[PDB]
């Protein structure tokens, strides 16, 4: 984006650095946070995000060379790094590459389609990681209703007979995987609840948004609109929970699948589920035509090919299966990434349609004013007064009830959290003592607030990281100076003094501040 | 508070305005910062519970959808309030009761129908418009309603 | 209140939902209408007057231009208030004494300093952005100030 | 309540004289407690305090990320960290 932009970040210089360390080991540093558009809030609008080829020729000292290749990909802040995504990028690279690239034989049968029921699960490596995923939900989520899953109230390491119904009862409180056919609404990830009989409600595992909480069947001028309400783990996740409710599992050491530690340590950083379309990353990464291997992008064409004719811009690595180009595995995300951070809080979902996420809704309010005088004296007869007011409101896209208050990432993007200032100067700045759960968000107010102050947001990490089981996770290094406060007490909304004995705070940016 | 004026024409020199403000406000009984987020008796009285109305009725008259934590207290602002509406307070139990080590509590039987709601746009606090993208929700008992 | 929903996909569709409340409000000693209004002792007791601050020092200080007219009580907005504050409080003087049958009468001599102003944007009543264009003059005493 | 009437009994009533000493004013070290009766009820409060209220901090007091039950000589350093990190009771002076 050449010249000088009227809106955001004014001029585009750089999409990072490339390093070499003492020993030449390649260090790729992204974007510095650049945003800026020629429209108010976006059609002219772009941001610092990439992602791409990563190729290494080792010459030998016979002067032979031997050429090896990777991607990368950059991607927003993660502002609580220690709680993982219950399904994370590796997680979705693992699942592909099961049902795809043989690299689990034993768990797979490339030939009939289906998983091999034979196959012995292992508590510590396949089921522990996702009960302590959960666990970590609730330092930036409300979502309670998940705490039975790790409760442990009975041995979940148990794999006798006799704990085979309360395994099968965990076990199938979880949503099971919807079918890909185009208009197929009922389903089991349209469903909420595990019952509707008082005695017998719990919302089904896990308890988050699904991939379409958004849009209707009936949206974009379409019939068949795909919808995806409530969340479900992966395939493979779900299959090795089943082998475990089934009691084919062990405890003690198991061997690690045919994995680097490297592989996963990157994308397993990084949002799995949901895709709507996600933090880092959206459903291209689950198509395995991206792939070569398992974890293996596929690389489509080569330098001198991109050399003299540049970028191919409406091609498709998901329609030509021959590969990616430069940039292909982050073009989905909004533009610029701030849009899909402001959406990634909670969603308000229809639990009672199936086919239906928004309607519009039309709201009459009718009113009779009525005037009578009394008190009048002996004589005195006043004619009383009447009159009739209305109101109406029509809104386009609003969700139907019954609504569910769902979440969308909550370690990617936090909105329930603990403050975390300890000493006096900071609980001045903050205006909240310690240890109270508020707002993530607290203080920006707008999209274009989002734009410009997301560098202003706080840091969630363990402030007891030195004591293993005994996490404590707060707010830290959130830039206080920023945003003014106002305590508006409840007279002030409702004209009545006697409700001046509570208040509520407001937090702002003033942009006249300096 | 400091006046300054520019873009004047050539010759002309307005001499700047200068005035000093000051507020003192004294609290007798205040918490010594640093200060900590503390809870009484949450058993027996309730204050971060979850939204409990599942049908669309008892949504319009909660105005909140289900399983939202918010204040147990919301609506009642004072503690004459209180003295008079107690018995209009919700009853925490567990929906899930027939299912052991499955627990989902939540919200039932508050009265609803005695609290008004107001959706305050934040801009209705600051004077600035952009902040209306945002709002916050004001329950309240209305004497005069009946 | 009355709900409808609508832009539902083919065959579905949603009951309505619709709510009756009401307000009783009884004012016991209430001017009967229809009324007039009418003053009691305007050259006594000042109601609508001029501001008459003619240099940039007092413009500041008063908030408002020369030659408007303003409520002559603008910032008492008390009973106790009034008994606290009345000595602040303009002297309405003829500003054109020295000629005759040519009078200009203003406010002189107002404690300016004691009230504080603000100007409350009409939109942060209405909740509509579109008011902002429009904003209210409103004067006060705050005990706090020194 | 039944916790205090219970504990007013054990100090100063021989309600359990197995567990207290009247005579030496002291409790005795060398009582055997039982999890499910003396100590699992405690684990099982504190995990319900949740529903009413924001206290995450006492999370890590009922998650199981150690054997709870295991009382070998292994496992008393992670009952000591979980035990030193509840607050003592203070002198009535
Ligand atoms: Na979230
Ligand atoms: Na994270
Ligand atoms: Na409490
Ligand atoms: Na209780
Ligand atoms: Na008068």
């Amino acid at each position: 984006p050449s010249g000088e932009l009227l809106q955001g970040s004014k001029h585009f210089e750089s999409l990072g650095t490339l390093r070499t360390d003492s020993q030449g080991r390649l260090i790729v540093l992204g974007g510095y946070g650049f945003a800026g558009g020629n429209t108010d809030l976006g059609d002219d609008w772009y941001d610092d995000i990439s992602d791409g080829s990563v190729t290494c020729v080792v010459t030998y000292s016979d002067d032979s060379s031997e050429t090896s290749t990777a991607w990368m990909v950059v991607g927003s802040p993660d502002f609580a790094p220690e709680i993982v995504n219950i399904s994370t990028l590796s997680d979705t690279c693992f699942d592909v590459g099961v049902r795809n690239f043989d690299l689990v034989p034993d768990m797979y049968d490339s030939a009939t389609g289906h998983y091999k029921s034979d196959y012995v699960a292992n508590f510590d490596r396949d089921i522990l990681p996702i009960i302590q995923r959960i666990s970590q939900y609730q330092w930036v989520s409300n979502v309670q209703s998940m705490s039975g899953f790790f409760s442990f109230q009975f041995d979940y390491r148990d794999g006798s007979a006799a704990n085979k119904a309360n395994r099968m009862k965990y076990y199938n409180y979880f949503r099971q995987l919807d079918n890909k056919v185009i208009g197929d609404y009922d389903q089991p990830q349209q469903v909420l609840m595990s019952s509707e009989v008082e005695g017998d409600i719990l919302p089904l595992m896990p308890m988050n948004s699904g991939s379409n909480s958004v849009s209707s069947s009936n949206f974009y001028d379409l019939t068949d609109n795909v919808v995806e309400k409530f969340l479900a783990l992966d395939a493979t996740q779900l299959f090795l929970l089943g082998q475990w409710a089934e009691g084919e599992f062990t405890a003690g050491p198991a061997d690690d699948y045919p994995v680097s530690d490297m592989d996963t340590a990157s994308i397993g950083n990084c949002v799995g589920l949901p895709m709507c379309p996600g933090i880092e990353m959206t459903w291209s990464l689950q198509n395995p035509v991206i792939y070569k291997d398992a974890y293996q992008i596929k690389h489509y064409q080569d330098k001198a090919y991109f050399d003299v004719n540049g970028l191919t811009p409406e091609r498709d690595e998901c329609e030509e299966e021959t590969g990616c180009e430069p940039g292909d595995l982050t073009k989905r995300m909004a533009c610029p990434w701030q849009a899909d951070f402001f959406n990634c809080t909670i969603q308000t979902v229809n639990f009672s349609e199936p086919s239906v996420n928004k309607a519009s809704q039309t709201e009459t309010v009718t009113s009779r004013t009525h005037y009578e005088w009394g008190n009048l004296p002996a004589g005195v007869s006043v004619p009383d007064q009447s009159s009739v007011s209305a109101t109406k409101n029509v809104d386009e896209k609003v969700p139907l009830p019954p609504a569910y208050y769902s979440y969308w990432w909550p370690p990617q993007s936090p909105w329930d959290v603990l403050t975390g200032e300890l000493d006096t100067e900071g609980q001045l700045h903050s205006h909240l003592p310690a240890g109270q759960q508020i707002n993530y968000a607290r203080g920006i107010n707008s999209y274009s607030q989002m734009v410009e102050h997301w560098s202003a947001l706080a840091f969630i990490r363990d402030r007891n990281q030195n004591n293993d089981g005994f996490p404590f996770f707060t707010e830290t290094e959130r830039n206080h100076e920023l945003f003014d406060f106002k305590e508006v007490l409840v007279g002030q909304v409702t004209g009545n003094s006697e409700d001046n004995e509570t208040s509520l705070p407001v937090f702002f940016i003033n942009a006249n501040k300096e």
